């Protein structure tokens, strides 16, 4: 039998799925959630040997250890120890598409463990082993004899070992196959690894035991009254003296209790469930659970005898909350949610797909601090603790079945096949059977990218029938099929339609109001955060806010799936697809995170934090109107902090506590602001601060902020007439402008400022020249490669039109002497195959005060792809330690991603003006800068800039960040105008029209001086 | 105080170049010691006889956005025809120019005025690259109107029939012009993208007698 090539066999002798058990034999232990003696971790050192297929496993390995075997830590992915290469692939299956078969060469992992079992665990009771996750299928042996088989690498497989174990010394043998028929259902866009990558344990249950329990909470109209309902099921011999007590505690007070004998109500003609009982407790004024306040209670379920003797006890946290859809809105406790969500894969740069407590705690705090309130388990059920953590910290969870068949043609080939119904159903039913008790689970999902098939329809109904407390969603086959309660498209744009045949992505605002459509819309995946992205993020959040039935979405995604590799010096570098020999691969497409693998935020994260704020502000006269978007909490840990600053300089500040009801308003009157004298723009900045530490944030945490332009006094006072007058030196080669120690060289044959001097110190390494290109970002590249050109992606339109091959042709270079200045007029035309792409007409004006005024006027041919930028660049010889600027900051910010940035005076170390995108691209730009300061130099105007030790050319030509070398001097790009960065998706052009440089004629002006 | 603001001269210089004379001006428009608009120009007259105007306007962020940013002057000439390379033939404005086509248009002068019973700003054409009137020609990238009635007269006249032809011809050339609204006529209805709010504005003209 080759069970791994048969989708009709997904397990053998596996025990029924159920919620988290611990088999406590003490009520208190169960109540306070203490460690249980009946639950032993078997994690730790194991004995492992790799094989190229199962037929190559020697038959001796069941009986005793293999000498060749190494000692490795479990859980782990064996790819992370070096036994084979992890494979990154997106759509194309990592194996040949030939269902249900796998390759004959099937990397087989052999896990074994010698371990003790106590006398008391075998004398009576039941002893099972629990594998929380095994990728992708495995056979199990114990002391030589065969036990069973299990599939689905994301739910725990459990086996009864009672009759296999012997007192004292025992030996497990777990043969794990990388590929199985299960792998057809596991085509998620991630690294393809394997092994025993989740906890392994031994659970000891009594012979008469709690076998399952379900918790449900129904409410009245206003949520002042509730009934909790617990169905308790048992295995073992039923007895007239057996009893169950379900007790609800909040903290240390017992709020409610019920005791009953077994014997359910009559369910049909044949009677009721004798082996079950339901306990109904009333709870007055329950503390309701939400992501805003995760009020938890504790339920203890005691199986015991009438005379008082405890047999065992299980428990769970209970959050009192209702989740329903009504009149087209998703409500929680009667209130219409606004989902600030994100997708999160289970990923660690070192350990692979092995999850730990610390990293999950890390992720939650980061999410929560950045104004996230919901997470989707893309695309599989999570490590079990994850749900405990969302229950307690407060995050809305979407629990997703481990089903994805993206690679199939068509996408629904298996999910429409009835012979595949069995395999799929276990992936759904076991999810619900495990996780149905967690308050954080608000929505079930049927899987991902598996088209739409009758199996989805069957299962959707299944869920609705078993658990009516949660809506069901699924994206496949158009995002709005009959298998979903929620229109959950992926990467549907806000205004722009994408009318693909059969499975169109409509604009979300139009989607809602299609004839006959009534459901709510919440994107399961939006704002692809691949590299320098999240451009156009503000548009979504404005749309979410305006449209009641637009209730949010989940960003894609949380963390870059980059892995750690080492060079010859043992130095760590971030790696992606193909970097392990894995082929075919989807290169960088695994890194779509808002954070780097080590949890360092990308500049994109702050944009999210801003847009997902829970407080909204408006300004009228000198009244600030604060609006709470909280549904349940009062602003009981917030105070408002305003300041008014003129071109960086603080003028006035204040501090007013916040006292807004959920959905409420608070008017705040700013005192009479002392009207300043000197020229410049006054800016008001409000920010919301949390004075107190919470479970998730440190004291003083900023949760919201905004700016408005107040008064502006324009500058009207002439600069005092110069003492000196600059001197022109003409030369067939050069124009040389001198003044004091300062000198300016304009090469008369190129037409650019070739060199500047302060005394005898050179300033420029490469002359100052126009630039109309940038190092392609990921959203500029898309899915375009060397071997597969996509002529529609931005990088390819620019390449084919010669933007990168364009050379400046001098049209005009003249010098003129004025009363108090020298004036150079220059003109250039950039061309390619005789097509004039750009014309650049400049003037440089150098006066006695030693200030140079550059006037740029660019023309762009209407028929050329709109340029990535219009600006100037040069390589400065100077290398300073700081960058000081008056403009939008402090973090990287682009035209369509600058809402989160504030106007102010920003001082930062040079290094922070570069963003280490693992695939390097144009980076570090700051927008709306009026003044930039670098060492001796100062530029004034209204511009965007980036500044670093890497050229645009280097970033362009280098595949990984770890291969970039600092260059001689400092590269400066000063853009009059910069194109947007897109990011609605990363596989077709996504830069919205209003952020492409289409004007035709552009104007900017600079002043360059040495202060 | 946009209607009441008077120009104050900040700068007015002359320079002789190799083949041109360059005039450099700078004005502030003020009201109650508040500066609304700054206008920094250069005029470049070379041997060919062409006047290269360059205008650079600053607009206080806290003033209500202007209706336009441009130059006007009353020409002595009264010509019969008007000839332009741009959007036409009919009156078109920024938020109402989809109906107009880009082409070379020749109309009589009276067609450049729209007889709205209640007199207002009218007869603008947008996206103009060349304007011909009598002996004069303006080249650049602008919006303009040209009629026998000043803005002042239109503003002060309540009925079309009371309007009278002024001596010479009034020309309004705009780098930029605010949209005209219409969603209704009782509240502000000019959408944000047709409001002149950029703060700093640039346009360049060339004035020759061909
Ligand atoms: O980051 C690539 C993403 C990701 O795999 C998503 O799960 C999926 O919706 C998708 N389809 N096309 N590209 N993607
Ligand atoms: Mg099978
Ligand atoms: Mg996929
Ligand atoms: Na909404
Ligand atoms: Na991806």
């Amino acid at each position: 039998r080759r069970d791994w090539e048969n989708p009709g066999v997904t397990q053998l002798n596996r025990l029924a799925a159920h919620p988290p058990f611990a088999s406590w034999r003490n009520s208190e232990e169960a109540r306070t959630d203490r460690p249980s003696q009946q639950l032993r971790s078997l994690n730790g050192e194991w004995r492992f040997a790799w094989f190229p297929a199962p037929e190559a496993v020697p038959e001796s390995w069941l009986e005793c250890d293999l000498p060749e075997a190494d000692t490795v830590v479990v859980p782990s992915n064996w790819q992370m120890h070096g036994y084979d290469a992890p494979i990154y692939t997106n759509v194309t299956y990592p194996i040949t598409v030939n269902p249900p078969f796998v390759p004959t060469e099937n990397p087989t992992g052999c896990y074994s463990l010698t371990f003790n079992v106590d006398e008391s665990w075998l004398q009576e009771g039941q002893t099972r082993i629990i594998f929380d996750g095994v990728n992708s299928a495995f056979h199990l042996w114990c002391n030589g004899r065969w036990v069973g088989y299990g599939q689905d690498s994301r739910l725990p497989s459990e086996f009864d070992l009672s009759a296999f174990l012997r007192a004292g010394e025992n030996r497990l043998a777990v043969m794990v196959l990388r590929w199985s028929d299960g792998s057809y259902l596991e085509d998620q866009d991630m690294w393809r690894m394997s092994g025993i990558f989740r906890d392994v344990s031994l659970l000891h249950k009594p012979t008469t035991q709690i076998s399952d329990f379900h918790v449900a909470t129904r409410f009245n109209d206003d949520f002042s009254r509730a009934v909790l309902e617990a169905e308790v099921q048992m295995c073992g011999e039923l007895r007239d003296y057996l009893r169950v007590t379900v007790s609800l505690w909040q903290g240390e007070t017992q709020v409610a209790s019920g005791t009953a004998p077994f014997g359910g109500e009559i369910i049909d003609e044949r009677g009721g469930y004798a082996d079950r009982v339901t306990l109904r407790l009333n709870v007055e004024n329950p503390k309701l659970w939400s992501a805003e306040i995760p009020n938890l209670y504790r339920a203890v379920v005691e199986l015991h005898t009438a005379d008082g003797t405890l047999i065992e006890a299980e428990a769970c946290d209970v959050g009192f909350r209702e989740v329903r859809i009504e009149n087209g809105l998703l409500l929680l406790n009667g209130k219409p949610l606004l989902i600030r969500g994100v997708n999160r894969h289970e990923h660690h740069p070192l350990h692979g797909q092995v999850m730990d407590e610390q990293t999950m705690v890390q992720d939650i705090l980061l999410m929560k601090q950045n104004n996230f309130n919901a997470v989707r388990c893309s695309h599989y059920p999570n490590h079990p603790l994850w749900y405990t953590l969302c229950d307690r910290y407060g995050l809305y969870v979407v629990d997703e079945a481990n089903i994805e068949t993206h690679g199939m043609v068509p996408m629904n080939r298996l999910t429409d096949d009835p012979r595949w119904l069995p395999a799929m159903s276990e992936r759904v039913t076991r999810m619900v059977q495990r996780d149905r008790n967690h308050p954080s689970v608000i929505i079930w999902s049927l899987g991902s990218e598996s088209g739409h098939g009758a199996n989805h329809d069957a299962l959707y109904r299944w869920i609705k029938s078993v658990d009516p407390s949660r809506p069901v969603q699924y994206e496949g086959g158009g995002a709005d099929t009959t298998a979903t309660d929620i229109i959950c498209p992926m990467y549907a744009r806000v205004d722009e339609d994408q009318p693909f045949p059969a499975v169109p992505k409509w604009s979300i605002k139009k989607w809602l109001s299609l004839p006959g459509e009534t459901r709510p819309l919440i994107l399961c995946e939006y704002a692809h955060a691949m590299g320098n992205s999240l451009g156009g993020f503000a548009k979504y959040w404005q749309a979410f806010r305006q449209y009641p039935r637009l209730q949010g979405g989940f960003v894609w995604d949380w963390v870059d799936q980059s892995l750690i590799k080492y060079d010859e010096n043992g130095n760590p570098w971030s790696a992606y697809g193909g970097d392990f020999g894995d082929t075919p691969n989807d290169r960088q497409f695994c890194m779509n995170g808002l954070v780097f693998a080590d949890r360092t935020p990308h500049p994109a994260l702050t944009e999210a934090k801003h847009q997902q704020q829970f407080f909204q502000f408006r300004l009228s006269g000198q009244t600030i109107e604060v609006t709470s978007e909280y549904l349940f909490r009062h602003s009981d840990n917030e105070l408002l902090h305003w300041m008014v600053a003129l071109d960086g300089k603080p003028l006035a500040s204040g501090e007013v506590p916040l006292d807004v009801a959920p959905q409420g308003k608070q008017l705040i009157e700013l005192p009479e602001l002392p009207q300043p004298e000197s020229a410049g723009q006054l800016w008001l900045t409000v920010r919301v601060v949390q004075p107190n530490a919470t479970a998730w944030s440190e004291a003083g945490h900023i949760s919201a902020w905004q700016q408005w332009r107040l008064a502006e006094n324009l500058s009207v006072t002439l600069p005092a007439a110069s003492h000196a007058i600059p001197h022109l030196t003409t030369s067939e080669m050069d124009f040389c402008i001198e003044l004091g120690n300062k000198r300016w060289q304009f090469n008369r044959q190129s037409g650019f400022l070739s060199q500047m001097w302060i005394g005898d110190k050179k300033q420029l390494l490469t002359p100052l020249r126009d630039q109309f290109t940038r190092a392609p970002l990921d959203n500029d590249i898309g899915v375009s490669e060397a071997t597969r050109i996509d002529p529609n992606a931005w990088v390819e339109r620019w390449k084919a039109a010669g933007h990168y091959q364009a050379e400046a042709a001098l049209l005009q270079c003249t010098a003129d002497t004025l009363a108090d200045a020298v004036l150079i007029t220059t003109a250039h035309a950039w061309q390619h195959q005789g097509k004039t792409l750009f014309i650049s007409r400049k003037t440089y004006r150098i006066d006695g005060s030693g200030q140079m005024a550059i006037t740029v006027d660019v023309e762009v041919a209407s028929d050329t792809p709109h340029p990535a930028r219009i600006g100037l660049n040069c390589q400065l010889a100077q290398v300073a330690e700081r960058v000081n600027w008056l403009g939008l900051g402090p973090q990287e910010n682009y035209p369509d991603r600058l809402t989160a940035a504030c106007f102010d005076r920003w001082d930062l170390p040079l290094s922070d003006m570069y963003t280490p995108y693992v695939f390097p691209s144009e980076n570090g730009l700051r927008c709306g800068t009026r003044e930039l300061n670098y060492g001796p130099h100062q530029w004034r105007g209204d511009f965007q800039f980036n500044i670093s030790r890497y050229s645009q050319q280097q970033l362009m030509e280098t595949s990984h960040r770890h291969l970039l070398h600092a260059e001689e001097g400092t590269w400066l790009n000063i853009d009059g105008f910069h194109m947007g960065i897109g990011g609605d998706d990363s596989w077709s052009p996504s830069v919205s029209a209003e952020f492409q440089l289409s004007a035709g004629r552009y104007h900017y002006q600079l002043v360059w001086c040495q202060k």
